[PDB]
C-alpha cells in the first residue's frame, strides 16, 4: 500500500459544535477504509472566541452515541492553512464568505474552499448551527456530516 498524501480542514464559526463532528466522522471513515496513512485531517474556527476549548458536551456525547471519540481543542484558522490544505470544507455561507475573504490576503493560496453540504446526495446545502438547539439537532448535524463526508471521500479518494 502506497499513494499520495491529501489533507482536509473542516471549518465552522467556533470549531466547537460542527467541525469537530465533521472531523471525527471523517477520521473514522478514513480509518475504516484503511487509508489514514494518507490523510492529514483537522478542524478549525473562523472565530478566535473559543480557542483552546474542548467541544460542546453535546457534540461529544453525540459522537459517543455513534461509537466515535475526539480529543480536539478549538483552534483558529490561520493564513498557512490556505497553503497547506488541499481542501477547506465549511458549514455555511457565512463561513464561506469569511474564508474567501481571508484567503485573499494569501498570495499562493492553493486550498480549494467549499461548502461541505455541496457534497450532500440529499442536497441539504447548509449545516445549521446547533449551538442553541437540542440533542436532536446535533444528531441531525452528525447525519449530514456522514452523508457529505462519504460523498466527498468517494470523489477525491
Amino acid at each position: 500500500a502506497e499513494q499520495v498524501t491529501k489533507s482536509v480542514l473542516f471549518v465552522c464559526l467556533g470549531n466547537i459544535c460542527r467541525s469537530p463532528i465533521a472531523e471525527a466522522v471523517f477520521r473514522k471513515l478514513v480509518t475504516d477504509q484503511n487509508i489514514s496513512d494518507n490523510w492529514v485531517i483537522d478542524s478549525g474556527a473562523v472565530s478566535d472566541w473559543n480557542v483552546g476549548r474542548s467541544p460542546d458536551p453535546r457534540a461529544v456525547s453525540c459522537l459517543r452515541n455513534h461509537g466515535i471519540n475526539t480529543a480536539h481543542k478549538a483552534r483558529q484558522v490561520t493564513k498557512e492553512d490556505f497553503v497547506t490544505f488541499d481542501y477547506i470544507l465549511c458549514m455555511d455561507e457565512s463561513n464561506l464568505r469569511d474564508l474567501n475573504r481571508k484567503s485573499n490576503q494569501v498570495k499562493n493560496c492553493r486550498a480549494k474552499i467549499e461548502l461541505l453540504g455541496s457534497y450532500d446526495p440529499q442536497k441539504q446545502l447548509i449545516i445549521e448551527d446547533p449551538y442553541y438547539g437540542n440533542d436532536a439537532d446535533f444528531e441531525t448535524v452528525y447525519q449530514q456530516c456522514v452523508r457529505c463526508c462519504r460523498a466527498f471521500l468517494e470523489k477525491v479518494r
